[PDB]
This record gives C-alpha cells, sequence and structure tokens, in this order.
C-alpha cells in the first residue's frame, strides 16, 4: 500500500523567488531545522543527485535522491534512490504556483511505503510492521509542515531583507 | 485569535472541469456526502448566497454563505453570514491551479474563530472556550478533507463519463 499525502502553504513572496529557494538544495541545511547536512553527488542540466542527513524521530538518518527540476513549471520531482531504513519507496514533488504578482501557493507531496519486514519479523531489525507504518506517516506529517514553513520563512526573509528596505 | 489552515489534493481532471464542479452549488447535496440540502437565496453575475444543511459530528448544522465566484481567477471566496453556534467567524477560498492539461491542484482555505464567550463564560451557553476551540479544529479538519475528496471524486467521475464509449 503506497500512501499519497500533500501539504500546502501560501507564501508572501513571488513564485520566481520561492523557486530560487527550492532550487538551491545546498541552502536546505541552513533553513530546514531537521536537515543536518546536504551533499550534491551528481549534477547537470535539470537535475541534482543529492545525499541527505535528516532526523527521523530523534536521530540522524541518511538517504539519496534524484531531483528533476522544471524551472518553467516550477516543479521539482524527487525520488529516493538509496532509502531511509524504514522506507521502501519515497517520491513526490515541490510545486510553486502563481497566486498573484507577490504570492505563491507552495505544495509538497509524498508517495511512500515502509520497507517490508525481514526474516526476523521486523522492519530494520527493530520495528513491528504496524509501528514502522505509523512512524513513517508521523515523520512525513511533521517534516512536511516544517519544510513548507522553512521555505516560506526564507522567501519572506529575502523579500523583507534582501529587497528592502 | 483567528486561525488559518490550508489543505490540498491533485485532481486528475482539467482545471475548467474542476471549476464547473465547484461553481454548481445546486450539485453540492449530491456531490458532498455530509451536505443534505442546498438552497439558493440570492444569485447574480459572479456571486451566490446559499443556505446549507450539513451534518457535522453528531448532527445537522445550518449555515449561510456568500460565495464570490471568479472563474478567470479560478477562485471562489466564501464568507458565512450565519454560522453554527460555536462558530464566530468562517471564511476562505477554493483555488484550482492548472498543473498541466490534465491535472489540477485543488486548494481549500479556512479562516475561522470560535464564538466569543457570553456572560456565563460559555460558548453558546454550552462549551468552555477551550472545548469550543478544540471541537472547531476537529470539524474544520474533518470536513475540509471530505470536501476536497468530494470535489476530486466528482471531477474524475466526469472525466470517465466524457471519455466513455457506450455499452450494455
Ligand atoms: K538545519
Ligand atoms: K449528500
Amino acid at each position: 500500500h503506497m500512501r499519497h499525502v500533500e501539504h500546502t502553504v501560501t507564501v508572501a513572496a513571488p513564485a520566481d523567488l520561492v523557486w530560487e529557494v527550492l532550487a538551491d538544495v545546498l541552502g536546505y541545511a541552513d533553513i530546514f531545522p531537521p536537515t543536518e547536512k546536504v551533499e550534491i553527488l551528481e549534477e547537470g542540466q535539470g537535475y541534482q543527485v543529492v545525499r541527505l542527513h535528516v532526523d527521523v524521530a530523534g536521530e540522524i538518518n541518511t538517504w539519496t535522491s534524484r531531483r528533476d527540476l522544471d524551472p518553467a513549471r516550477r516543479v521539482i520531482a524527487y525520488r529516493q534512490l538509496e532509502t531511509a531504513p524504514i522506507v521502501g519507496h519515497m517520491s513526490g514533488e515541490w510545486r510553486a504556483f502563481t497566486l498573484d504578482a507577490e504570492r505563491t501557493q507552495l505544495v509538497l507531496t509524498h508517495d511512500f511505503v515502509t520497507r517490508a519486514a525481514g526474516d526476523d519479523g521486523l522492519v530494520a531489525g527493530k520495528l513491528t510492521p504496524d509501528e514502522a507504518r505509523e512512524m513513517l506517516e508521523a515523520v512525513v506529517e511533521r517534516n512536511s509542515v516544517a519544510d513548507l514553513n522553512a521555505v516560506l520563512g526564507e522567501a519572506e526573509r529575502r523579500v523583507r531583507a534582501a529587497g528592502g528596505v
């Protein structure tokens, strides 16, 4: 069972400026509170392969993903390659829509399922399948909100600060 | 103070078809399961005032909203002119964005506060303000999700029927 979630927020910054914020993955470490570290492993026109260090209920976790960036639509399609230990699949999109000249509807979606139990009955040697399912939802819920708000806050900081006065 | 929430769903239908489902409030009692009855009190170019019977939690709530419809903007601004007893204010927007030719991002916002405590310290002579708050978050959260999904199910249903080759 693949789960689909979407969250949104309204940002008082133009879409082009929100896009600049989304596109700058290395800046995620400075603005995303649960994001410790970001490495660009590979990169070219229209894509970034990235390794992430992020916490998943109280501790630092690692995974890799491909980002495909569509500046004209202002969509970033992400997909995990090497998955978090309780993650079987994880992908989704950041979308910045134009609401008017100065405001953006910002969307982040998640398509995800937990890793299957191993031969010991547990997911990643620790969790019951039911407990891994509920921890993955709680983590997506929590980081979705914190991520959307971190982007909004940084876009509005640049309008106030970086623009003026 | 006033609360503000936003929920969204991606509709596998074009934005114009989603607009059509949003704009036709006469269809809302068919398309929204908790909606029992809709009634048009006032209607003109760009606006509808509408009386609604909607079950929330236990039961049947009645309210009246002014819908300002803006098809070019793909936005319906709503403000409730008569509300349920625990509700002091209730307004928001539907917003449909073209994602591509076949898909639409669908958004529903709520701006809301509980009714002000009366001289007894209760809201509608029945609830502490904390109780009323707590109950209104639950009900906005629940119905917001149900409404978004009603609209999506309906628009996608209509894509099937317009793409329908006849059978037995
Ligand atoms: K950080
Ligand atoms: K109904």
